[PDB]
């Protein structure tokens, strides 16, 4: 087998700061688009997380602030790459 890996389990992607609410994320919220807030787009790097019940999330920070949507506690663990960036074209 080959040597390494030499890379780290993250990936670079385009991200956005809402100037009206002062948060940074991968996209504006549906409420931020509907109320039509101002935002600045730029590139960043993202971090992947898992909860012990099997629930999942992602942040631009080293840990998310939010409680679990499935069991209601706070037990997020940092996890690695999803083994693919995306599938075929889908949705609208
Ligand atoms: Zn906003
Ligand atoms: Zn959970």
């Amino acid at each position: 087998g080959p040597m390494g890996m030499q890379s780290i389990r993250e990936q670079s992607c385009r991200v956005v700061t809402c100037k009206t609410c002062k948060y940074t994320h991968f996209k504006p919220k549906e409420t931020c688009v509907s109320e039509n807030h101002d935002f600045h787009w730029h590139n960043g790097v993202k971090r992947f997380f898992k909860c012990p019940c099997g629930n999942r999330t992602i942040s631009l920070d080293r840990l998310p602030k939010k409680h679990c949507s499935t069991c209601g506690l706070f037990k997020w663990e940092r996890v690695g790459m999803l083994k693919e960036k995306t599938g075929p074209k889908l949705g609208g």
